[PDB]
């Protein structure tokens, strides 16, 4: 015990509000949200540019079409960092927006997330044990604060786990299954409650590659997992050239260019993304068991201008509206990366300062694409 036990306060197990299996719950979600660069920021909640979250953003949310949010927290920075004991001022803020997320009918994930690395960057053997005992701590103390909310909130373990070959996967095993158990040892409606686990750097090829088994459960089918989607990298997120290729300014049949080839894919293109899907439908989905798409978006490229400003954007949304209908067709769920920002390179498709639209065009595709 290099910590303490933080399971103080077991409930009976309790099966109020909590009647759907995972495939029920994952028919009822077909557009979500994240809330990003907000409760996982480094230095607090408004340290990356964004305003504290507000019942009226989650009411924007809601009222422009969206079933959910994914809300990546942090909280190693809110922890002492010898008794692994998490901020109790910390828990009340989390768990106040979870209830004004619940208020606005939105089901709701709340993750572990990259969290300055400590688990993220640390799936070795040599990490194994200290992480393994600060995973079961920190779980321990979220779902105890969170136990009483009904099968709108879900629970993610990890966000992205760097796991590259069979050793790293046996590692990452051991983190999902610290989570299990951490969650299911607290007892309350934690009993049944739907939880979420992460394939390798939730990359799909990997994940195919390299996942074998999902965690043990006392519980009967109440598992998801999780793969995240920013392919083709070139286009997505590539915000300067190399000797290993150049940034994709357009995409989709009938948005290419004539004039400025070399800025048109290579690779990456529709037929890649149905493949990269089926992928997941078979592992997966035939299998029983429903796929969280936990992020995806293309980021803006306002630095263009002309014509080359108008088909970027054209191609940008296709992209969204594509991503969204295709990944919904094979049973995964498909939710927004949204960092907050509307200026250059950023995703930001709400105004988080004024609670209004800045980018109807990106949000129509998603609507559509749903
Ligand atoms: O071949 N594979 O196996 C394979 C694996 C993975 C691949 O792609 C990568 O997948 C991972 C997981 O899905 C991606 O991670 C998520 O990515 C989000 C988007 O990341 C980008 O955002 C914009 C750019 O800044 C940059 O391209 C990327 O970071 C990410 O959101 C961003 O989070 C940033 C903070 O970063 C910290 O936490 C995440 C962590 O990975 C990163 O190492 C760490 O530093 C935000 O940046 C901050 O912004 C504020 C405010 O402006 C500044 O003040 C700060 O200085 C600055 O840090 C950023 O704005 C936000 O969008 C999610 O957190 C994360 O889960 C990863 O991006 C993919 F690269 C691929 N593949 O081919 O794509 C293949």
């Amino acid at each position: 015990g290099l910590y303490p036990s933080y399971n103080t306060s077991p409930a009976a197990p309790d099966s109020t509000g909590m009647q759907s299996t995972a495939v029920q719950l994952a028919g009822k979600i077909r557009l979500g949200w994240n809330i990003g660069n907000t409760m996982e920021a480094i230095g607090g909640e408004t340290a990356w540019g964004n305003p504290m979250v507000s019942n009226e953003l989650l009411k924007l949310v809601k009222d422009s079409g969206f079933d959910a949010v994914r809300i990546p927290v942090a909280w190693d920075q809110y922890a002492n960092q010898e008794s692994a004991e998490i901020s109790a001022a910390w828990l009340n803020r989390v768990k106040q927006v979870v209830q004004m997320a619940i208020d606005n009918e939105l089901y709701v994930l709340i993750n572990i997330h990259w969290d300055g690395g400590w688990l993220e960057n640390n799936i070795t053997p040599a990490k194994k044990d200290e992480n393994n005992a600060k995973q079961k701590a920190f779980w321990e103390q979220i779902a105890t604060h969170l136990r009483d909310f009904d099968e709108h909130l879900l629970f993610a373990g990890t966000n992205a786990p760097n796991a590259e070959n069979a050793e790293q996967m046996d590692v990452l095993n051991s983190y999902l299954q610290t989570f299990v158990d951490a969650v299911r040892s607290t007892g309350g409606k934690n009993a049944y409650r739907v939880l979420v686990l992460q394939g390798p750097v939730t990359d799909i090829e990997k994940t195919n590659e390299l996942w074998t088994h999902m965690p043990a459960d006392t519980a009967t089918d109440r598992l998801m997992a999780e793969v995240h989607f920013y392919t083709p990298y070139n286009f997505a997120l590539m915000r300067q050239d190399e000797s290993w290729g150049k940034q994709f300014y357009y995409w989709g049949e009938g948005f290419l260019s004539t004039t400025d080839t070399e800025r048109n894919p290579t690779w990456g293109e529709e037929a890649t993304i149905d493949q990269l899907f089926d992928l997941m439908k078979t592992k997966f989905v035939d299998q029983g068991i429903p796929v969280v798409l936990g992020e995806f978006s293309a980021m803006r490229r306002t630095n263009l201008t002309g014509d080359a400003l108008t088909l970027h954007l054209a191609g940008r949304a296709y992209y969204h509206k594509y991503v969204t209908q295709q990944a919904l067709a094979r049973g995964l769920l498909p939710f927004y990366w949204d960092n907050g920002g509307n200026d250059n390179f950023s995703s930001g498709i709400f105004n988080r300062q004024q609670n209004t639209v800045f980018d109807q065009q990106v949000l129509d595709a998603l609507l559509e694409g749903a």
